[PDB]
Protein backbone atom coordinates (compact mmCIF):
# COMPACT_ATOMS: atom_id res chain seq x y z
CA UNK A 1 0.00 0.00 0.00
CA UNK A 2 1.05 3.58 -0.67
CA UNK A 3 -1.74 5.24 -2.63
CA UNK A 4 -3.38 6.06 0.68
CA UNK A 5 -2.81 5.48 4.40
CA UNK A 6 -5.16 3.45 6.59
CA UNK A 7 -6.59 6.19 8.81
CA UNK A 8 -10.27 5.41 8.23
CA UNK A 9 -10.07 2.09 6.37
CA UNK A 10 -8.04 0.31 3.70
CA UNK A 11 -9.19 -0.05 0.10
CA UNK A 12 -11.09 3.21 0.54
CA UNK A 13 -13.20 4.63 -2.27
CA UNK A 14 -10.29 5.22 -4.63
CA UNK A 15 -7.78 2.39 -5.00
CA UNK A 16 -10.76 0.04 -5.21
CA UNK A 17 -13.89 2.13 -5.71
CA UNK A 18 -15.74 -0.74 -7.35
CA UNK A 19 -13.84 0.42 -10.43
CA UNK A 20 -10.42 1.50 -9.16
CA UNK A 21 -9.83 5.15 -10.02
CA UNK A 22 -11.94 4.97 -13.19
CA UNK A 23 -11.11 1.65 -14.88
CA UNK A 24 -13.82 -0.51 -16.45
CA UNK A 25 -12.46 -1.54 -19.85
Amino acid sequence: GWGSFFKKAAHAGKHAGKAALTHYL
